[PDB]
DNA sequence: GCGAAATGGGAGGGTT
DNA sequence: TAACCCTCCCATTTCGC
């Protein structure tokens, strides 16, 4: 786990520092403020800085959820949200709360 | 209402 | 180069009871 990021930000009072161009060109437009990639869905118009910003929002319209719990089949959109719901089984026949099985977990979503 | 859990966004990391 | 996906932090919202 190194520390040396050799690619400063130049803009005047900013200490950031990253390991990659690619990670500071990226770093470049919070300065601009500009954020030209918006939602187009019904009573929405958000808008974010990064393409994978956008799409990652836009599954919430859409309802795309690949990723899927092996325990309780619940899904989720995201493999963060995954891993922590997993928490939920280490600590606690039917996996799902209040219920007493790939059908019945099937048939909860 | 309470705590837990889910949700959504920022920020940064890697892989092509 | 940047699209693409992952990982963590954080505040807010929703759920389970
Ligand atoms: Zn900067
Ligand atoms: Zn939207
Ligand atoms: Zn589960
Ligand atoms: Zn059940």
């Amino acid at each position: 786990h190194m520390e040396k990021r050799p690619f400063m930000c130049a803009y005047p009072g900013c200490n950031k520092r990253y390991f990659k161009l690619s990670h500071l060109q990226r770093h470049s437009r919070k300065h601009t403020g500009e954020k030209p990639y918006q939602c187009d869905f019904k009573d929405c118009e958000r808008r974010f800085s990064r393409s994978d910003q956008l799409k990652r929002h836009q599954r919430r319209h859409t309802g795309v959820k690949p990723f899927q719990c092996k325990t309780c089949q619940r899904k989720f959109s995201r493999s963060d949200h995954l891993k922590t719901h997993t928490r939920t089984h280490t600590g606690k026949s039917c996996r799902w709360p209040s219920c007493q099985l790939v059908r019945h977990h099937n048939m909860h979503q």
